[PDB]
């Protein structure tokens, strides 16, 4: 239909140049797709009430951040329990249940060179309480990431380490840090004090670009909607900053004081949600996909090979979604690195992977709870049908849509190799 | 890894260039072609190439399609030539490393409508089971419809390749291509009907439009003309063959060179050698991107699977794309995106195996095994047949990655699956 | 590597590490972002003009001199506040601070005066207060009018009519502040001299989360049209009370420049805030960093591809001069202009080289601040007897001022743009000159 | 529209090919120079006048055949036919004389030393040096031309594997290259010659140096009045590849249709030049060309950019050595490069550069240098109007210098005709 091609900035998406793409942006072209940039909300006095956390989950919060710079272990354990109670209050309806990751933001090394003793204790607290992510403060070199990894012990092997770049050394040693990290956070607060304030945008745009190239998650953080701590609406610079972080290529956007201590935690989440949807439709996918494809090296890994085939197939038919079965989240992450316009619906039995895939843009995790079928092929199909039924319920899919389905040839992680074109019935 | 030697062969340094100009500068005469020759060779069978023994040598040299020119000879003469082609083709039906399907194409004499002789010759083609018709002097869409009507109740599966030989056919090209299975740039008559210095424009335009439409295009006439009397061609002749391949031609043709000349086998060998060199020199980076950008969005799962499979093949430098096809359509749709990987088409149809030679880079395998009771097993047996033939022919080695294209249920029109397999 | 090797041996590796030059030679926009370096220092003069609102915090002659030194190019007078007497006093103070540096072209900095109208309130047509304020502007010789709440082409015709016969030279920058203005944008831009993305009212008239789409669309269309575009409101809002801005604020300023804005504006930051000079200095520092981070390779190619073929010799000379400037990394393009038009046409192709515009018109010297990368040099000398010698004196004046201000260095290449006959509209010559 | 303008505005090379129209007639003058070998079939003064009218720009004398006396007679006949049109200076066409050496066979041969000395004594403009295989071979040819031999342009013939492999070092010291396909097709596999041709043409286009495509281009025309389909295709593809010159050997030296072979190359080259995809070509030439601090190089790119912006009918350039015209030519403008020169040798040698139309200025010098320049520019305009290049209302780009003498080009002006 003609109405379909007027929505989600589709006239601007078919432009032959970036300049004509900008000229074709339409304030009346309403976003159609689900919001793909994850929202991280920092927990605190303003957002710990189980009833308030349910409202923030409904507003769009995907990751709950625990700032270990404030509060005791007892306070953070209560935070975790309240988060989990609000999240599990929706588990009764599996087709609409939203997983929410728990991220521990460390205090940092302070005037020291290595892992502080408080960080060692907080990291072990995280492992004991099953946190999904660590936002490691003031990472300056690859050895800092190794020390965080060592402090998590043998039972914290699955925890994702997102390195916070907050100073000149972190920016200069970026490549070595990214190589050993699961992802990066552009921690603009400290970075804006450590380097000239007028240079932060260069560091942000560089790090987002390099993470997009590496296929690793990147978070844009601090003062995104700062004025919303006290005011019900943000400034023009604030909405622009959120939209530009999304247009830059950020996988996640973050709220600090806006959700931890402010008077508008639910409204700050709703504002980030509304801006991110508008900004994602305004992404010039033609140039982005082409540049991601050209820059990505050749690969002999069947997961990586299937992912680019599926993203290409998804673009060819305007697929509403790419449904992928995943154990660790990796197959969904490899689909995500090519920035498809189609939503990546990731079906998994791992509650931890379902939480952690929120770090990857455009990945919508679905927690599958059923015990395995006796016939593996039937078990794979029930999970694909679960993705279709959830997608229909959530508005991602309709009858007649085309979907790309990504599976593997055998059980277990690391064997994704099949891409199938499916029509929604 | 694949090794430094791997990335110096088949013009791979020139393939990674960021501009077409840089790509030309990086072409290396020492960079040897490794992939199998993907542009099919059509050889005209006449007095100089009719014998069963000569035909076996032409098949070994690379002939994929045998052309019978109905402007010369009689029905009896061409029936004997067809029988000799089939005898030479079936002489290799043992050793699978030598058995190659060979299509039979009937080139009509030409025309106020369809000529009485054309109606009789087209009827002869149906009775003798020809695979293709090269229809002479097609000027408009109604000319194709007349040839289509003459292919009668039994020959609707025969491919009609319209020969564009005059100003009217060039001007009415879009309407002709829409109703034809493919096109032949018949340069001989075209060079007399329009100024000789304009033929290259017509050739480049028609090849481009056929590539865009995803339909086969043949470059024909005087490609190696001097080889009718001389054992080696001129510098202009080898250049013409290489440039037809670089232009985007699916097939290249030999007329008098193989029908009446003194070096028919040498002419086939020469076209084979040039085509291999020219295919490695194709700038796939720009070609694939432009084919992709110009091709409209599709909701046909075969077309969607094909672009996914070609993208996947480039990503891992796949040795081949193995496709299961009954009519040849799934292989044709893979072929339109010009993959560097060979498209191994496994089929139970002898006709589809011969006809897919019209599509660049499609290597047909005719499968004769009895069907398995379980369809999923029958599919795996043909996929393994393609891998084993590929290993035997030199396309594949253990540890290689291949892309496998199949459908979700039996029958034609359901291709929707692309799998990345590691060769064991 | 080979398309920079000889110039790298000549100019040195240090030259090619500054002003984001490694990021500028990238083959993709993605590679360009990856190559951005916080240690790559900006070298070029700041090309995006700063508009500062003059009010209670920035009215004094002494404060205004500090603001001019900090980088203020255009003084905005908001006719929504104050009286005619109040704004006349502000204009006189701006002119006194500006003329305190008139002693030498090396210290002179021309500053435009812009009148921002109150608007039509609930009225469809021009308000009676606007008619009086517009006549005040003509009587006080303002250079620009920022016309509030423009909704259609007839609104700009009404503003033009209210300026009378003596306000023909005044530039009209239409403020787009509502849904109707955005929808009728093309018809408004066609009759306006430029546009202002008035985000404050626009953010109330349309959903706040859609303002960035309107800003990016309008900046793109103005860049395509070759007309000035201003990004305005809340750019450094927190600097009204704090000495440093938020991370969102510096990002917003950098992104307005990266979007293609010719001017950036400060409102309460300079009108009523505690850090007016610091707000101007902050916009100057961010704009210099953001201009070096512009991906000129894609920008110039896209401006070329989108611009139609032209038979106007000024337009033809401008693209030839911008192409020549990029080829040799020219330090500047010196252009002779009467109305500012030849400098504007150079400016639409976004050269990295500074456009030094030599003019005798004091008004054109002030108004060219609306065009990104145009540095106005007012020529005060009496005309020579021979026209060709007058032109050469003006060109040498640009070179000597450029050397003294640091734009030009010995060994640099400059591109010189002149005409064949006197008078406006005859630019047709481009010359490559080596600085000795 | 004419001259493949619908195909020229295409956004992709594929769509450009699809838009090629056999009814879109070429309008611009033929840019690719034709080199014709002068021999028994083309030696007469009367035959040479018809070859000049057919389009011959450079006369090649093959020193593998004939004697010094024979070639001197051929040179005299070429000069007599060329000067028969000098009465009308606005339409006179200069013709270069090129000496093709015999070669080294089994250093520089003693016969080559004598033939090169003959060339200097007879004022040849170009040397096509046979079997160049390294930079030292070019230096030997340069030495054999003596102190009174720097004026002659050395075009190195690449005819074997070593020449192809050491191409970059040969191109660096040569004025240009000839893809000598005859010997190259015997020295390397015949099916690889197209790779060597396309690589060498690309590298010469990148270097901004002339490249000639030679041998068997219209071979069948030695005995037949019309060429084969492969032959016309080969000529068109050499032009589409980026060749500055195309050559006729036996077709003009010993064949039954020498004038027809020249006419055929002229007709094909005009069609192929209009089918060049300038959008991609200019962008790639610009991107690949290095940054430069030379004002001639800087003015050249500015002028070519300005010409495309207004669809300029021509770029009129004043040149002493031909260098300013060569630097304009390397950017492949669609606009004709009309090179107004006082040097007769420069007017002949500039035929090696695609799209350069040489004009010999034979009017008296004006008193004011500034006045003298304007008359050389008006000369270009009057010749252009007479030859069909220009019409009243057209836009031209004029490339002049700031001071007399070679090496000072730095000015580009946009001028409206009449
Ligand atoms: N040139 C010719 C070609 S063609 O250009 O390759 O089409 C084909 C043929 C002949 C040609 O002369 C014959 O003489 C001939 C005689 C008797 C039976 C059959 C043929 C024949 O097929
Ligand atoms: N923010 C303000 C702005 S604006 O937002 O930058 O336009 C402008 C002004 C004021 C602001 O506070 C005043 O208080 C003011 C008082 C008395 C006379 C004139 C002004 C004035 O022009
Ligand atoms: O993204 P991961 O962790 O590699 O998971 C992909 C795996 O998921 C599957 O699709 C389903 O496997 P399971 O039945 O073990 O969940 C496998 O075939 C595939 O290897
Ligand atoms: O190219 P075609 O003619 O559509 O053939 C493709 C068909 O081949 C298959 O892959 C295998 O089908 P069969 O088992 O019937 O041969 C089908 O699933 C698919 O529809
Ligand atoms: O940019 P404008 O307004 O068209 O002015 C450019 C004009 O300036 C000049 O360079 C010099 O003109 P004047 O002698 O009138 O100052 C003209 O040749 C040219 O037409
Ligand atoms: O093309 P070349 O060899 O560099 O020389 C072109 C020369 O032509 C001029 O425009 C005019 O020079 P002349 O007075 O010597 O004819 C010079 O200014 C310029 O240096
Ligand atoms: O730690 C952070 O979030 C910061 O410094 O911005
Ligand atoms: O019929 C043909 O093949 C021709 O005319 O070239
Ligand atoms: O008028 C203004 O400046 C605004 O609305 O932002
Ligand atoms: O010498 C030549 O010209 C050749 O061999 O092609
Ligand atoms: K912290
Ligand atoms: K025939
Ligand atoms: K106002
Ligand atoms: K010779
Ligand atoms: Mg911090
Ligand atoms: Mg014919
Ligand atoms: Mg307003
Ligand atoms: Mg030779």
């Amino acid at each position: 239909g003609t109405a379909f091609f007027q929505q989600q900035q589709l006239p601007a998406a078919m432009a032959d140049t970036f300049l004509e793409h900008l000229c074709l942006l339409d304030i009346d072209s309403e976003p159609v797709a689900a919001r793909s940039t994850s929202i991280i909300a920092t927990i605190g006095p303003a957002s710990r009430s189980v009833e308030r956390l349910k409202e923030m989950i409904k507003a769009g919060m995907n990751i709950a951040r625990l700032n270990f710079s404030h509060g005791s272990h007892e306070y953070h354990a209560e935070s975790i329990a309240n988060v989990r109670e609000a999240v599990e209050s929706f588990a009764g309806s599996p087709l609409s249940y939203r997983p929410v990751a728990i991220a521990l933001d460390t205090k940092g090394p302070g005037s020291g060179p290595g892992l502080s003793e408080q960080d060692v204790r907080d990291l072990r607290f995280g492992v004991e309480h099953g946190v999904d992510i660590v936002f490691a403060s003031f990472v300056r070199k690859a050895s800092d990431v190794a020390a965080v990894r060592a402090a998590l012990g043998p039972e914290g092997h699955g925890i994702k380490i997102i390195s916070k770049i907050e100073n000149h050394e972190g920016v200069k040693r970026f490549d070595e840090i990214l190589e050993v990290s699961d992802g990066i956070m552009v921690a603009r607060g400290d970075l804006g004090i450590e380097i000239p304030a007028e240079k932060v945008f260069l560091a942000q745009k560089m790090m987002i670009g390099r993470c997009n190239l590496a296929g690793k998650p990147v978070v844009c953080a601090t003062q995104m909607l700062e004025s919303m701590i006290t005011k019900p609406r943000p400034t023009r610079a604030e909405t622009s900053d959120v939209a530009n972080a999304v247009l830059d290529g950020a996988d996640c956007i973050m709220l600090s004081g806006e959700t931890a201590k402010g008077n508008f935690p639910v409204e700050a989440v709703k504002m980030q949600h509304a801006i991110a949807r508008e900004a994602e439709a305004a992404v010039y996918h033609r140039q982005l996909f082409e540049e991601l494809r050209r820059a990505a090296p050749l690969s002999r890994d069947p997961t990586e090979v299937t992912a680019i085939g599926a993203v290409e197939a998804a673009f060819k038919c305007c697929a509403a979604a790419i449904i992928v079965l995943t154990t660790t989240g990796r197959s969904a992450q490899l689909l995500s690195r090519y920035r498809p316009r189609a939503a990546v619906i990731a079906v998994t039995r791992s509650a931890q992977a379902a939480r952690q895939v929120h770090l990857c843009r455009g990945v919508f995790p679905l927690l599958y709870r059923e015990p395995p079928e006796a016939i593996w092929a039937d078990d794979v199909d029930r999970r694909v049908q679960f993705g279709i039924e959830s997608g229909k319920l959530r508005g991602f899919l309709r009858v007649g849509d085309l979907v790309i389905v990504v599976t593997g040839w055998r059980p277990g992680s690391g064997y994704t190799n099949i891409m199938r074109v499916l029509s929604i019935s």
